[PDB]
DNA sequence: CAAGCGCGGGTAAACGGCGGGAGTAACTATGACTCTCTTAAGG
DNA sequence: CCTTAAGAGAGTCATAGTTACTCCCGCCGTTTACCCGCGCTTG
RNA sequence: GUAGAUCAGCUGAUCCAAUUUCGCCGGCCGGCGAUGAAA
């Protein structure tokens, strides 16, 4: 007779009512578990404020109260009646006390720089004087951007609009210009603010040790300088150490190694307007490379706050978003009330004034020299628009910190160190018995509270100290999340109406079912609960941009991947959508290469080395990943991330990923470690398609073709290398995987070899086919003859020697000081061992003895036993010989290349000898 | 100087946080019962 | 002179586990709406 | 008609093919630069 008022069903008893409106209409309930607030139980944050203020207040005064109090404290939500109440309580008022006891106290260096300068004036100064046809136009500019800069041209496709900003220097010079070059009158922190604070030598010369032990990467874009990396790899380490002692001494660089290409990139997938954009700023490489010491040595000399873990976030954000989930859960499963500001500094980073900064750099510490040379660099800030080959007039920098330098996120440090230490000191969640307050991310910082007053002062707090330094919180991405239980009831709600106010402008206040991203993971008012299957756009955009097959294959194993697979890890995720999305990507994966749909799974999911297309599977790579990540959570070093770790919910997270990484991986002999990529070799290398791919684990060049050549190879070039790889030629045979109720002719050879029809049939001992293979075996040995003619060997191909026993025939000969270079070039099956077929190849020529003797006196080597014979093999499948490939890596002198080559040859000359036969098909 | 108002001690009569107890809608892992595909050796 | 009695790999789908909730009863600690004055102000 | 092919009704769409635009040094012809997203 129980019936939802929200959607008419029907249900037995009204507990399962009250649970099918808290799963099916969320938002109606959640209105429905506000709780009543008439004595609401005062919690120790109130006490504290309260109590502060009276020691204040009677500090100035001598004499207040209750009267006095409610005017002091406005927005407190406490009647005259419950501050009088509240304030005869005996630690109240001893506390009172104990706070008012508080309150009561070389010339060729020369040379070269002017001639790098030169070039870059040169530059500057040069600088300075139908829908086919627009494919035709997006295939020319992602093709230039992803042979170089990788991570811009795959961002580009993934996120794939023409994605060239597009608003135009219009729309943003006039946004940012304005805001660039407004100069804040920001009067700095007051001494109060300082003193707060309270609660070491970086000025060195230069070491060239240090100097090499700076990691640097080399893969970064060159700045308006026009001085790229290859010429500062020019640079030897004792010059770069010379120039920078005389910068370091002199204080000051070269104006024009200090410019900027300002370039803007967006926030969200789907780019606004131009309040979306962050305005990147990029300098010279010297300058990068100069500012990364520097750089390391402040984080090394001088740490950040305990609670600050925002600029170490390359490894960071996984403590910061984990400690979010698990103290979210905690307050979720005891109903106690949590508030959480998601505050934004996005803009933040362009609005800290140089009269701020310079002084709060001083009183920190820091030495003199190096607070002035700061201050220079920043005065004189001068940066250059550009957007899609469209550069800005000039514009003077008033704001300093730009965002793609590598002291601006750790100077930008002390500013959060202040900003940290102005928060009350006794405000925040205890959660496991430890005090957790501010997770400050970087760029979003956040604030956590027990109760709405302590939250509102945290609030002011930050917009004082803000205020105070120059910094604007902006009102539109900052949030508010609040968690109220319902005590007698043991209800958890979440408030709807705006009710903090970030110095006015109330806030916005997020709900049960409203999606909200914390660096781009997935919340809710209940958690991190699942992502928006935006795979499939991003395959859709992938396969639609103007891309090779392995440049879509190259783009979805090392850029999709590694982006949403961050915010699967800190999702919670079942397994069944795990494989749904692995079996989506399987099939776009297919769809781009033409792959029938009977290839074993592992064949996509298996390592390069061992013979697969990578593609990770998430099914088995997100288990491994959160194991990993997870693992060190109990030796944390931060404590709070220590005691979130006994959260129940993360061992809980914990425990399922074992499960899940032990059904899918194999136990490593020598680390002890399970890995997923013996699975996938083992599963691959048991399959009838992958079976003759073996060898390719112990030869580690044979599949050198997949990932690190495949820039060379034409798209149905690749296409056609895969399809013969993993042997998806159509023969009757494969044909008749599912299909064999026909008669035998339909399983027997098209040609008339009255023998089952294989492929390997097909390529090795079908007759028409027998050209072809010469075909093959011809381009072989001219191939790897040539390097005998780049390795000073005197080359002789096909020896025609007539021995006793008959015609043997050796494929090459040379000579160089001796070393017999009886070579013989084998293009072989995969059922039988390669080595040994090796051997078997190699035992004939060299225990013949009457062949030995006979190539001896053909060449003429003094010695008989000079002489060395050698056969190089490799299987149609195109993996290597081990033996063969020390063989020719040692005795045979050559160089890798050439042997990483000779897979690309075989697989080409097996499909030429395929194509050969089905067009000779009749 | 008496009456009124702001400033403080006392009472007590509903909040509310929690323990104990019995359940269930909605997924979400499988255990296990049905349909296809595969190497040889011995009298 | 070719087989053939077993092996070993998924299936929609049935069934059980599990996750995140529910509502009722009762209990003691909490909190503040009134009540009762004392000290300063005002007529 | 497309850089080329192909499926369509001079236009559209798909490809295993597909280097667009500007400046410059020069002879419709060659070469160079710009067209280069963080740490
Ligand atoms: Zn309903
Ligand atoms: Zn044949």
């Amino acid at each position: 007779g129980w019936t939802c008022q929200f959607c008419e069903r029907t249900f037995s008893t009204n507990r399962g009512l009250g649970v099918h409106k808290r799963r099916a209409h969320p938002v109606e309930t959640n209105t429905d578990a506000a709780p009543m607030m008439v004595k609401r139980r005062w919690h120790g944050e109130e006490i504290d404020l309260l109590a502060r203020t009276e020691a204040r207040l009677l500090a100035e005064r001598g004499q207040c109260s209750g009267g006095d109090l409610f005017g002091a404290l406005p927005g407190f939500g406490r009647t005259l009646e419950a501050i009088k109440g509240q304030r005869r309580r005996e630690p109240y008022r001893a506390l009172v006390q104990a706070h008012l006891a508080r309150f009561g106290s070389s010339p060729d260096a020369a040379r070269v720089l002017s001639e790098l300068l030169e070039g870059a004036g040169r530059r500057r100064a040069c600088r300075a004087m139908t829908s086919r046809q627009k494919r035709r136009a997006e295939y020319a500019r992602v093709q230039e951007l992803y042979k170089k800069c990788r991570s811009r041209a795959a961002a580009e496709v993934i996120d794939g609009a023409c994605g060239g900003v597009g608003h135009s220097l219009e729309e943003m010079e006039t946004y940012w210009r304005p805001i660039l070059e407004r100069v804040s009158d920001a009067p700095g922190p007051t001494p109060e603010a300082l003193h707060a604070l309270g609660r070491t030598q970086l000025w060195k010369p230069i070491s060239v040790e240090e100097i090499k032990a700076s990691r640097f990467d080399w893969r970064t874009s060159p700045g308006p300088d026009g001085i790229r990396s290859g010429q500062w790899r020019a640079v030897p380490v004792h010059l770069k150490a010379e120039m920078f002692n005389a910068w370091m001494a002199r204080g000051e660089i070269p104006e024009i190694l200090r410019q900027c290409r300002t370039v803007f990139v967006p926030k969200v997938e789907r780019p606004g307007g131009p309040g979306e954009y962050r305005p990147i700023s990029i300098a010279s490489i010297p300058l990068r490379h100069f500012h990364s010491i520097l750089a390391r040595r402040l984080l090394a000399c001088c740490p950040p706050d305990a609670r600050q873990r925002g600029f170490i976030c390359a490894d960071g954000t996984l403590e910061n978003s984990a400690v979010l989930d698990a103290v979210l859960g905690d307050s979720r499963k005891k109903l106690r009330e949590c508030h959480v500001a998601v505050l934004d500094f996005a803009k933040a980073f362009d609005t800290v004034s140089h009269e701020a900064l310079v002084e709060l750099l001083r009183l920190r510490g820091m030495p003199e020299q190096f607070c002035g040379y700061i201050a220079h660099l920043y005065d004189t800030a001068s940066t250059t628009l550009a957007v899609n080959n469209e550069m800005s007039s000039p514009v003077k920098v008033g704001r300093g910190v730009r965002q793609g330098d590598p002291l601006s996120p750790i100077l930008f440090n002390v500013v959060m160190d202040l900003i940290l230490a102005s928060l009350p000191e006794r405000v925040g969640y205890r959660l496991e018995m430890e005090l957790v307050s501010a997770l400050a991310y970087a760029y979003d910082l956040v604030l956590l509270a027990g109760s709405k007053v302590g939250m509102q002062e945290s609030i002011s707090a930050v917009d004082c100290v803000g205020r105070q330094m120059g910094l604007r919180l902006n009102c539109r991405k900052s949030a508010v999340l609040s968690m109220i239980p319902d005590g007698h009831r043991k209800k958890h709600h979440y408030l709807t109406e705006r009710t903090f106010n970030i110095g006015g402008k109330p806030l916005r206040q997020v709900s049960c079912v409203e999606r909200w991203r914390y660096l781009g993971v997935d919340f809710e008012a209940s958690g991190c609960v699942t992502l928006e299957h935006s795979i499939s756009s991003a395959l859709n955009n992938i396969s639609r941009a103007p891309l090779k097959p392995q440049q879509r294959l190259e783009i979805l194993r090392a850029h999709l991947i590694p982006r949403f697979q961050h915010g699967f890890v800190l999702g919670n995720i079942s397994d069944d959508r795990l494989r749904m999305l692995d079996v989506q990507i399987r099939k776009a994966v297919g769809q781009w290469l033409r792959l029938p749909a009977d290839v074993p799974k592992a064949y996509y999911h298996a390592a390069v080395q061992d013979g697969g297309l990578a593609i990770p599977s998430v099914r088995a790579t997100i288990p491994d990943l959160i194991v990993r990540r997870f693992g060190g959570l109990d030796s944390s070093p931060w404590s709070v991330a220590r005691a979130a770790a006994k959260s129940d919910k993360i061992r809980k997270k914990l425990r399922w990923a074992w499960k899940q990484l032990r059904r899918f991986s194999r136990v490593d002999s020598t680390t002890q470690r399970p890995s997923v990529r013996l699975f996938w070799r083992e599963h691959l290398h048991a399959s009838v398609d992958g079976r003759e791919l073996r060898e390719s684990t112990r030869t580690p060049t044979s599949t050198k073709w997949i990932r690190e050549r495949c820039a060379q190879i034409t798209g149905r070039d690749f296409v056609q290398f895969v399809h013969t790889h993993i042997n998806a030629l159509p023969s009757r045979i494969r044909g008749s995987r599912g299909r064999r109720g026909g008669g035998e002719s339909s399983l027997t050879c098209r040609a008339g070899c009255k023998v089952r029809e294989t492929t390997a049939h097909i390529l090795q001992q079908c007759h028409r086919t027998h050209g072809g293979r010469i075909l093959r075996h011809n381009k072989i040995v001219s191939f790897v003859a040539k390097a005998m003619e780049e390795n000073k060997w005197t080359v002789e191909l096909e020896p025609r020697l007539r021995t006793s026993v008959g015609l043997r025939k050796p494929a090459i000969i040379a000579s160089r000081d001796g070393v017999g270079v009886i070579v013989d070039v084998q293009v072989v099956s995969g059922q039988r061992s390669l080595d040994e077929l090796h051997r078997e190849k190699r035992n004939k020529y060299g225990n013949h003895g009457e062949l030995v003797e006979l190539v001896a006196g053909r060449l003429g080597l003094p010695k008989a036993e000079c002489v060395r014979a050698t056969s190089c093999t490799i299987s149609w499948r195109g993996v290597w010989s081990l033996t063969s490939y020390k063989e020719l890596r040692s005795i045979i002198g050559l160089r890798e290349p050439t042997l990483q080559i000779v897979p690309i040859l075989a697989l080409r000359g097996s499909h030429m000898n395929w194509t050969r036969f089905n067009q000779m098909t009749s």
